[PDB]
């Protein structure tokens, strides 16, 4: 009884923010993130322009950004409302409610002033969602939690998975999905997004481990994938960015019926 | 065979930054971390420079400083300097090795230009430390794993903490220890940092649990307590940390006998 994006955009328990998402996903035709992994304000800003047509969803790694200012990321909510993606800060969340409500609001970056979506890990317990969800739920937010990871070694399995889908299904207000390697719930008002992505086969040096659209879509059954150096690398970055939306759209469509 | 800081700052294994925190903790009699969780620079700073004399390490979070810039950082080495005591920025690294690298080296805040240690979570898999190891070992620098968690719901237990003492004893050239509720290694090169400690039994409203200096350092065998609110939020944070710093140092001393 599996639905399209767009009806799971309607779905009764459906959070704001992934209606959005899930809407603009359908209208686009195009279920990839791009993980904009660069150091300069100008690349960020040039790379959301040309591809923000080919993506549901930019990701940031602000604290890598040699130049941040708010002013870029007043210029990128005007991309991402001109082109109709959402901005998601891949800040990965981790510590007690109290510290995390106060690195999502306050400092420098002021993440919670312009990134619709955040990310949590759930090793510190619940509270680390509830310290966010002080913050995020006023401002009209929506996060994901860490249910498995990409990368070599990794100790998100079995019973600490289980319990990031717990911990999601339980703060259903704030929590609209999860990064993970697959499908890990199975209530679809819930998003997932999959890093650890590329069309080759293949791993970086330091523990990344790539699989394919068809693979991650189609076979482990995730919505969304997040695809960083595959397109950042690339010389063509729009047309890499094409390939991969092309893979992620039609794996979707055929898992569809 | 239990030993004292001023001997375990000898042992053949010793890192370089734990054998100076080591030496500097028996020196001054201190095994009290300030966790100054303050938005303020000016905060931060008169802080450091007030209780630099009873602390053994200042433990920041850069981001939820509203008015950071590396020329504070630069002030507050002198004061590091001054009064003898390390820098540890609690920034929790928590994604993959590639990742991990630019965040801690680059980025607006430059972490690994200023801070003598940093902290990383292990579920992202041996990674995370590989990735932390590129910039860190070349500027002589230290890490400590998040084996246990004071919070309420933690998933850092059972083989999570096993997974994270062996990944620490894996990577001995470059972490120096742990954020643990109680000793976990029973190697003696390695430092034991406990978080979640006030004199008084209690806790917060986001999942925060406090233990005493005596039970952590005396009864659960840790080295150093790490207090944020139990100081900040006193009037006099002088005499706070005082208070701390006795407590920890004569538990420490009963428990060497
Ligand atoms: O499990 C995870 C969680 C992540 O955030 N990521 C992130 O997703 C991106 C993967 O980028 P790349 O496609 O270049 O390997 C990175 O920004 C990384 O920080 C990941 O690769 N695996
Ligand atoms: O397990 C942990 C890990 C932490 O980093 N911390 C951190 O240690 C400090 C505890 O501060 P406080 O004493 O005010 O509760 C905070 O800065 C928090 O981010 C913790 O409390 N428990």
């Amino acid at each position: 009884m599996e639905l399209s994006f767009g009806a799971r955009a309607e779905l009764p328990r459906i959070h704001p923010v992934a209606s959005k998402l899930l809407r603009l996903m359908q209208k686009k035709e195009t279920n990839l993130c791009l993980s904009a992994d660069v150091s300069l304000a100008r690349e960020l800003l040039q790379l959301a322009d040309a591809l923000g047509p080919s993506i549901c969803m930019l990701k940031t790694h602000v604290d890598i950004l040699n130049d941040f200012t708010l002013d870029v990321m007043k210029e990128l909510i005007t991309l991402a409302k001109c082109h109709e993606f959402l901005i998601f800060e891949d800040r990965a969340f981790a510590d007690i409610g109290n510290t995390v409500k106060k690195q999502y609001e306050g400092g420098i970056f002021k993440i919670a002033s312009w990134a619709d979506l955040v990310n949590a890990h759930v090793v510190p317990g619940s509270g680390v969602v509830k310290g966010l969800q002080e913050v995020g739920l006023p401002l009209h937010r929506g996060c994901l939690l860490i249910a498995e990871m990409s990368s070599t070694g990794s100790l998100a399995t079995g019973d600490y998975t289980r319990a990031a889908v717990r911990m999601a299904e339980e703060h259903s207000e704030f929590v609209v999905g999860f990064i993970s390697g697959s499908r890990v719930s199975m209530k679809p008002e819930f998003l997932h997004l999959t890093p650890g992505v590329q069309l080759e086969a293949g791993g970086d040096n330091l523990g990344q481990q790539y699989n394919s659209p068809q693979e991650v879509i189609g076979k482990r059954g995730s919505d969304i994938i997040i695809v960083g150096r595959g397109i950042i690398s690339a010389a063509d970055r729009l047309e890499a960015a094409e390939m991969y939306r092309k893979a992620a759209w039609e794996a979707y469509l055929s898992r569809l019926g």
